[PDB]
Order: C-alpha cells, then sequence, then structure tokens
C-alpha cells in the first residue's frame, strides 16, 4: 500500500493538467514535484526580455474547461512570458492545485520495485515516497544546454542561459552579447537591442525567420473568438500542427510563379512561422522544389529589409527550410540599428571567452558586461537520462535508449510499468497545449481503467515500442525535417545520437492512434491483475 | 520483298553510325533521309556564334574506330560547331556514306503494313519506299520550339530560332535581343556580347552555370590522351554520364563545410557542368541538403563576379540545381560589359513583339535589329509525334503516348515491329556519342540476328515496355530531376505531358541492361521466323 496513488514530476502545462485529472476527476491521491521555485515550467524559467509564445494566444492555452475559455482575457496577439505565467498560476488557484504541488524539489531517482510493483521517488533533499503510478512531464525543452566554450568560466560579468534569466538583471545601458539565433535568441535580440548600449549577436547558423504579426487584440475580436471556441478547437484537434489556422491542401508547384509569390506574401503580411510552412502550401516540408520556393521568398525579403548587404549575406541562410519555423516582430529590421553588430561564427569562430568579453578568431576582443547563452536544450530525453530512472530487471532508461530515445505512442515505455510520459520521445510535433491534453486525457483513462479493474501493472511490449519507432521512422524519412541539423533530431549537442525523436504525422493522426489503441483493448499493452 | 533492307531517318551522330553498321559491316541495302540540306544534324542546324560542345572534345567523338582516334586532331578543350560539323563530314567521307544520305528530304509517313510486314515511308517530296527495318535517329533536340508570343511575326528585322541560325547573318554592330538562358542561350550570349553593338537578354529563368575551363589544348596532352584512349573509353563506358571524369563516391554532407567548399572550388577552377554535379559529390542530384550546398556555392560565385548587385540578384537562380548542367567561358562576367543588359521576364514579362523591338509589362520598348529565340526544342518525342507514325492495329504512336512517350530499352516500341530508335524515349542521359554507340551496335546485332535466322518481325511485348516505364519511373522519382520544370519532362512547352522520358541509371547500367536482354535470348522480344 503506497504513500500516494500517483506521483507527477514537473509543474509546466503538462504536470498541472495531469494533477487536475488524477486528483479532481479520478478522486485519487496525488503529489507533483517541481525542481523550480514556481509552477509554470517554461514560463517560470524564461524571464528574459522578449520571451513570448510563437503560437497565437487564442490557442496557446487549455480547452478542457469551457468556463475558463469564456472568462480568461488576453490583450495581445502573442502572449508575453509574465502573461502565460499568470494564466497558469490562475489555473493552479482555480482547481485548488497549489496545496499538492511541492516546489524547490528536484527528483534525483525514481525506481520501480518488481516485488511490490510500486514506484519509489527520491528527492534532492533525501526524502522518498511511494506511488502506484509515475507521470514524467519533464518537458521537451526543459534541460539547459550550455556548451563547454573555451574560457566560459573566466567571464567576470553576468553569464546566464536564457532558461535561468534572473528576475533582477537589467541590461539597460550595458554591453550585451548573445550566443544563439533560434526562436529564443531571435526574440531576445529584438527586445534586447531596444535596451543594451550595444548588442553583439554570435550567430553560427542563420534561420528562415518570418514576421509574427504581433500587436494588440481588439477586445471585440477576443469576444468573437470566445463565441466560436467550440469550432476553433475542433479545427485545432483535426489539424496537423494545431496553430488554429486552416492548413493548405495545395501543392506549391501546381500553380504559377505569380500565385506562389502572392500566397507566400499573404502569409508574410498575416504572420506566423507555422502559417508560412503549412498555411501557404501542403508540401513545403516534404517536396524540395516547394521548400526552395519558400526559402527563396524569405532570402529575397532579408535583402529588401537588411540595409548593409554584408549583414544581409550573414543573416541569409542557404541550407534547407526544415528547422522549426521562427517568427518575431521585426527581427531583420533590428540589424539596421547602429547599436547592433552581427558576428558570423562560420567566418570568425569564438577562440576564447576572457574575463572582459569574447575573443573571436579575427583577434577582436568583443567587450561585454552581460553574456547570454541562447544555446537551446538537451531536448526530449534531457531530464530522463539525467534521472536515475530504473524499471524492470533493475535497468536504467539509458540501457533502452542506445540507438536513440524511444516510447510506445509517445506516452509509455517498454519495461517501465505504470510510468506515463507527457511529451515523451516519439510524440507529436505541434502547438504543445492540445498535444499535452490528448496525452493527459489518454493517460487518465488508462490509470482510471487500472483503478476500476484492479490492475497492478500496465506496460507496453518491446514489440509495440519497436513497431512505433518504425512508424515514426517511416513518417520522418518522408519529410525534409531529418536534413536540418537542429535540436529536433538531437544533432545540436556534441556526442548525442542523430535519431528520430518525434511522430511527425500531426495531432489529427496522433489522437486517432491513441483512440484506436484504447478502443482496441489497449493494443500492444500487457494488463496484469 | 522491300525496296531497302533498312531506312535510317536523321544524318546526325545517330543516323551516320547506324548507316555505317548496316551497310559497310552487314552488307544490307540502306538509305538515310535528312530533312536538313547537309550531314551533322545538331551541328548542321546550330550554325550560331558560340555554338560549341559542353562535353570536352577528347570524348565528344566516336570510339569504335581505334585508327580514327589516333588520327583526327582537336586544338581546343571544347569543340566549336564548325569543328564538330567538319568531324562528322570526315566520318561521312571516311566510310563512303554520302551516296546513301538523301538531303532536304523530310519523311512525313511511317506506316507498318501488317500483311507484307514491311515499313512504307512517305517523304514530303512524294516518294514512298518499303523497308524491312526502320531506324529512327530523329534526335532528342532536333524540333525547334518557337513560342506563339503575341505579335511575333510583326517584327521588322531578323527573327530566328538558334537551331534555325542562317549562315548569312552577321550580328556585328547591331542591336541584338535573345529569349532563353539555357545551354544554347548562354553560350550565344558570351559570343554575341563581343560582336553586338548592344545585347538585350530576355531571361525568364536563370540557371546554375559553372565555368567550362575552355582554352587551347597542349598538343603534347592531345597525344598523351590518344596514348591512353583504350583506358579513357573504358572509364567512359563504366561511368553514368560518361564525360571522361572519375565520378565521386562521397556523400556531400558526410564531410565538413571547409571540405565541401574546397571540393566545389576545385571543380569550379577545373570547370565542366557535369563535373560540378557528379565530379564533386555522389548525391547532388538525389539529396536535397547536398543540392542546397551545391546551389549555394554557385549563388555566392554570381555575387563575387557580377558587379551590379541588381543584375547579380536577377542572374542568381533560386529553384533546384536539377536542370541539365550548363557551363560557359565567362558567362556571368559577360554582364559586367556596357553593351549588355538583363531583363527579368519574372518581373517585366513581354507584353507584345512590335516591328521595331519588344515591349515589356513596364511599358519599355526594347529596339532590336535581330531577335534570337534560344527557346529550345520539342525534346525526345518531338519529330515522332509530328510524324504520321502508325504500327499494329493501324494505331498512331500518340495513342501509345497519352501518359507520356514510351519504349522498351530506349531502342524499340510495342506495336512497332522492326522499328528501332537512336535515343528513343526512356534512353540514357549521358555524353551523347557513347550512348549512340551502345544503341547503334546493340541494334546492328539484333538486325544481324534477324537476317541469319530469317526472322520477319522483331518486336517488344506491351508488358516488357510497361515494365521499362516502371523501371525508368522508379529510378527517376528517386532523383531531384523530376522537380526541375525543364525540357527533360516535357514541361517546357505548354500542354505537353509532365512525364518521364529518360533512363537515369547511367551508361554503365544501360549497357549492362542491353547485354542482359541479348544474352537472355532477347527477354521481352517476340521473334517470328
Ligand atoms: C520562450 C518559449 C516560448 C514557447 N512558445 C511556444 C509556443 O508558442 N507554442 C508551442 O507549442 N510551444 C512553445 N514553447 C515550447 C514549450 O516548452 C511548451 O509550449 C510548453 O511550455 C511545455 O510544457 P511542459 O509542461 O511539457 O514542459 P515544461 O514547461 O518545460 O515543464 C517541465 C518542468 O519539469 C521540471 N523538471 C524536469 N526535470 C525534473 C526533475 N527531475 N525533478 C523535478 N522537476 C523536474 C522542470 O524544471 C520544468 O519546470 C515555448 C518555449 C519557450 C522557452
Ligand atoms: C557534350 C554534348 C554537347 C552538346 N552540345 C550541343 C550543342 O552545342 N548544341 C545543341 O544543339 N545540341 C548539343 N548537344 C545535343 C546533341 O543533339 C547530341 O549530342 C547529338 O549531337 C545528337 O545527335 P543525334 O544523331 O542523336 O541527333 P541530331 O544530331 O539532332 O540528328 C537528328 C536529325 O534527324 C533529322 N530529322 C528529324 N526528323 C526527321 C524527319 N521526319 N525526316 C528526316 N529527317 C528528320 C533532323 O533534321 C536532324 O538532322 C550536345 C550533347 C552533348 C552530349
Ligand atoms: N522558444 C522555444 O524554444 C525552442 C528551442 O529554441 P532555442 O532558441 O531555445 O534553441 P535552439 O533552437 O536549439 O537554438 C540554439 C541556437 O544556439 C546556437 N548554438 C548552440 N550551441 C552553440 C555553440 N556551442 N556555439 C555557438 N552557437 C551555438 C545554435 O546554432 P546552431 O544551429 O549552429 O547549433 C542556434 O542558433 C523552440 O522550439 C521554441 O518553441
Ligand atoms: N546546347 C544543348 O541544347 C540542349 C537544350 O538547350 P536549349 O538552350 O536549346 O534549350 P532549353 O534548355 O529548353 O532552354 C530554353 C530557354 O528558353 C526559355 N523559354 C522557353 N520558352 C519561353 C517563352 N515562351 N518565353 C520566354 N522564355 C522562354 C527557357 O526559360 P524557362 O526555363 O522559363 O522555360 C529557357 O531559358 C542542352 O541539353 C544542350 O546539350
Ligand atoms: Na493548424
Amino acid at each position: 500500500t503506497p504513500d500516494l496513488d500517483a506521483i507527477v514530476i514537473g509543474a509546466g502545462f503538462g504536470g498541472i493538467y495531469m494533477l487536475h485529472k488524477l486528483r479532481n476527476d479520478l478522486g485519487l491521491s496525488v503529489r507533483v514535484f517541481e525542481k523550480g521555485g514556481g509552477v509554470g515550467g517554461t514560463w517560470y524559467w524564461n524571464k528574459y526580455p522578449g520571451a513570448k509564445s510563437d503560437t497565437e494566444g487564442f490557442v496557446y492555452r487549455y480547452s478542457f474547461d469551457k468556463e475558463l475559455l469564456r472568462e480568461y482575457d488576453w490583450t495581445t496577439r502573442y502572449l508575453d512570458q509574465p502573461d502565460v505565467l499568470a494564466y497558469l498560476e490562475h489555473v493552479v488557484e482555480r482547481y485548488d492545485l497549489a496545496r499538492d504541488i511541492q516546489l524547490n524539489t528536484e527528483v534525483t531517482d525514481a525506481i520501480f520495485d518488481e516485488e511490490t510493483e510500486l514506484w519509489r521517488v527520491t528527492t534532492a533533499g533525501g526524502e522518498t515516497l511511494t506511488a502506484r503510478f509515475l507521470v514524467t512531464a519533464l518537458g521537451l525543452l526543459s534541460r539547459s544546454n550550455i556548451p563547454d566554450i573555451p574560457g566560459r568560466d573566466s567571464f567576470a560579468g553576468r553569464l546566464v542561459h536564457t532558461n535561468a534569466w534572473p528576475e533582477d538583471l537589467d541590461i539597460t545601458g550595458k554591453r550585451v552579447g548573445v550566443i544563439g539565433t533560434g526562436s529564443t535568441g531571435t526574440q531576445f535580440i529584438v527586445a534586447a537591442a531596444k535596451m543594451a548600449e550595444q548588442l553583439t549577436v554570435f550567430q553560427r547558423t542563420p534561420q528562415y525567420c518570418v514576421p509574427s504579426g504581433n500587436g494588440p487584440m481588439d477586445p471585440d475580436e477576443v469576444a468573437r473568438i470566445k463565441q466560436n471556441f467550440d469550432s476553433i478547437w475542433d479545427q485545432v484537434r483535426s489539424s496537423t500542427v494545431a496553430f488554429g489556422f486552416e492548413e493548405s491542401t495545395v501543392e506549391a508547384m501546381s500553380v504559377s510563379e505569380s500565385e506562389r509569390q502572392r500566397v507566400f506574401q499573404q502569409a508574410w503580411d498575416k504572420g506566423n512561422g507555422f502559417r508560412f510552412m503549412f498555411g501557404t502550401f501542403c508540401d513545403i516540408a516534404t517536396n524540395p522544389e516547394a521548400n526552395a520556393a519558400a526559402a527563396a521568398f524569405i532570402r529575397s525579403k532579408i535583402a529588401e529589409i537588411v540595409k548593409d548587404p554584408e549583414t544581409a549575406r550573414k543573416l541569409t541562410p542557404t541550407d534547407l527550410y526544415a528547422k522549426r519555423p521562427l517568427c518575431n516582430e521585426g527581427y531583420y529590421e533590428t540589424y539596421n540599428r547602429d547599436n547592433v553588430s552581427l558576428v558570423s561564427l562560420k567566418e570568425t569562430p569564438i577562440e576564447e571567452i576572457v574575463p572582459q568579453g569574447v575573443r573571436t578568431s579575427d583577434g577582436v576582443v568583443h567587450e561585454l558586461d552581460v553574456l547570454v547563452f541562447a544555446t537551446g536544450f538537451d531536448a526530449v530525453d534531457g531530464n530522463y537520462r539525467a534521472m536515475n530512472l530504473r524499471g524492470r530487471d533493475g535497468r536504467h532508461i539509458n540501457e533502452h535508449w542506445t540507438e536513440g530515445p524511444t516510447s510506445y505512442l509517445g506516452v509509455t515505455k517498454a519495461g517501465f510499468p505504470n510510468m506515463f510520459m507527457i511529451l515523451g520521445p516519439n510524440g507529436p510535433f505541434t502547438n504543445t497545449p492540445p498535444s499535452i491534453e490528448a496525452q493527459v486525457e489518454w493517460i487518465s483513462d488508462l490509470i482510471d481503467k487500472a483503478t476500476r479493474e484492479g490492475l497492478t501493472t500496465v506496460e507496453p511490449t518491446a514489440d509495440a515500442e519497436r513497431e512505433w519507432t518504425e512508424t515514426c521512422a517511416e513518417i520522418a524519412n518522408m519529410t525534409l525535417f531529418p536534413k536540418a541539423d537542429s535540436w529536433i533530431f538531437g544533432a545540436n549537442i556534441p556526442g548525442k545520437r542523430h535519431a528520430v525523436m518525434f511522430y511527425l504525422g500531426g495531432l489529427g493522426n496522433y489522437r486517432r492512434q491513441l483512440a484506436d489503441v484504447a478502443d482496441g483493448g489497449y493494443r500492444g499493452f500487457q494488463l496484469r491483475g
């Protein structure tokens, strides 16, 4: 007889809804552990200026509670970090979840006991409890990447990763430097150029950024949206990427040069990274002719905007448009400002970080009061491998993830009975809240089943999992996504395996795969009583 | 009994070698019908300034006569049109072939009479003759495409297609205009910019041109090449594209950026269109990420050379590097001259041709003395589809080619008994002479076999042909070539079917496939005593 029915790890979007479901709806006893000092997860950690959603606010939220969709307000098209935080803090005070969420508690070890068939969770602070069910909502983009750059630790000013932005730091009138030009880096670069006396951008790989289309929301348009929320969420759940725009059905090279130029320009004026890739034509990520047309359109726009053509040439990427889409309000325009200088790490690689700044290969000491690490995450498996996470035959999860990280259906693991993952390996690549919802609801159903039927263990088969890798491998190889050398296939981090880490079939097909398995008596599961 | 054993149509490289093989080597009665007034096909028609090979002279010749290799000399690395026409004139002289090449004579009707089992062939000149074997060497690029641009024929000065260049025209000190920036257009533009008082180029689609590396040959090097000709042709016949360079075996993205940059720079300084696509890395035409790296290198070379950054942008293409590789001596450089100007039909299309010049959408009248259409050909199936060519059940060859043009082994057609094609549909995409040699010799053997064994019909099965189409389709769709929109898939002429028309497995595999069919008792052929 364990201490709790269930233990959830992480207080991000994932963990929060998982607790609400297991305790309020299933009536079970639950506790959540979160290493951070606050609920909110990603929207707790990333306090950096510019930090905001690249999903539009209207569908970057929960949907399960129709009363909360009516009530809660948003003033801007994209949600700033503080606003996404207040939203989640409100969700916590609403379902009365705060009392069962223990903060400032990292989970160091989680061991499955083959004999008692319970999980024992072990904390940083050297406490343990037991639960029948473990749920790991650790986050795809939770565990900080800070590369071992020669001299890093010598830097005498403030050095921080964006995922540990201090509440207290004010870059106003300081010399700021940033390493990274992904979603985080770019959206910091905008907000930062407005603040810093001078901003140096350390860019190794330029990316195909499009406009966000950000600005205020008419309170009338918010009202109209709330009226038609039932309908918006039905469209979101049937889409692939679930960003709340209608996805194009049209092959990009099935129409004239003029039409292809008009469609891309329309998407450009409207804004959104995911609209540009999927809202324009159906085959930008699958067909290379189509991918070149879209990249070409963005290359041409960078030249129009970026005045100094040198700065244009450095900002212009030449590789496949197959990284996750970026959007910002005025990224390229930012580089027309006289306090912003662009250092291409292709051409002038960082030799060493000194106390005083950053020395590049050309011999220039770039003096900085503040060095920002916009260098992304150990994505997907990060906080799993760094847990002492032990299932059947006393084996660590690492032993299973030799040829890359794996799962059955994105939510369960072979030889890890009663362990569910929110956004585990080989799950959906989408707007994250409705993918979380599909997973948190599917997991709640399976647990509730075990409770009612008195099942001691639920666990997928080695076969099911192997079969699910092959399904994800088939889908991923039909896309241009594997050939983009970014975090999505784990090529971003020295000595990490270039492996498939996502089901790229979309929320529509993913929800259908969950539904089919559940209706089919939980196909590929072993249910012991 | 027929008038002739065999009729050959066309007197280019194709027809000339076929006639040698059938008459000199097999003693048969044979006549050639060339609709042009001289031998040489492509090299008779294309009389324009700058008209030269883009395969290096050393292997843009016949290989069957080891003596003719030792003797005939070449002074330049690439052969000018007069020099290739002089070469085929020497071949015609050498084997006493002129007396069986009837010139100015266009065949309009090719009818298989199933009762007599002979070919009846009608000229425009009003002769009909019967033959046992018909060999159609009509050429992949013999039928001029002259787009119906509004008000074409209203033009006061001299209008010609490049394939219809008249021997009389001197463009020296004249305002010259040209439409098309293909292999023909570009090599014209180079030679023309020297001669014309002013050259206006009407470019719809810029292409990825590399340096030729053309110049004098060291007469020592010509003799050294001759020494090792046995050895060179062996590499040519075992290669894929057969341009006389060692094809690479290195996947482009399996090595550093630094290494990738050296390899492309190496191939640039050495030169050649096909060297840059296949001499650099093994997956430039198959792997989109490799293709990007290749295209990106050329885009940055157009930036270095083209001083006027406006011109450079218009010259810089953005589609896939998946058209037939172009190379020239100093193509991009040519635009640095004062007497040359680029008009992008993407931005300012032709509204109308007028007596004086050419009016673009911007309302500018481009005053011209000479208009040159470098607008290419009805490729592969041009002079077939335009012929009254009926086989079994009286069917026209267009009933066969509704979903695109077809063949068995590139050299025969289902329902067309005793018809053979030199570079028929679904044939090799290679340096042309050694592909013609593979086919002319394979055809001589099968015709020789029919003569000895007293066969009345040789003929592929619908199945065999349908199997070949599937083989050709499986090989193509595994490349970037289909997503090009050039002449190689009939997508150059409005209305014509976007179809496969080439085996892209290379000379090596094509020769192996001919050999395999022959040695296996002509697999998929019906032989009738
Ligand atoms: C600036 C920014 C903007 C984004 N915008 C979007 C967007 O617009 N659309 C979109 O789809 N996605 C977006 N994302 C991705 C984002 O990660 C998800 O939208 C979502 O926040 C993930 O929620 P989660 O609960 O799955 O993970 P997280 O929010 O990362 O929650 C994981 C939590 O678990 C904790 N944890 C991990 N390991 C342990 C352990 N061993 N013990 C205890 N606690 C642990 C972590 O500290 C963290 O608090 C954005 C991310 C960032 C950084
Ligand atoms: C390295 C290389 C360089 C090349 N350079 C060029 C170049 O600079 N310019 C260029 O244009 N091509 C060029 N080509 C393509 C060229 O067409 C081939 O290399 C080759 O010369 C074609 O020979 P052929 O006998 O197959 O066809 P062709 O030489 O075209 O001969 C076909 C002949 O058939 C005749 N014919 C067609 N229909 C009929 C009919 N109904 N009745 C009677 N006669 C008919 C035509 O009039 C023509 O004379 C090049 C190819 C390679 C490999
Ligand atoms: Na969508």
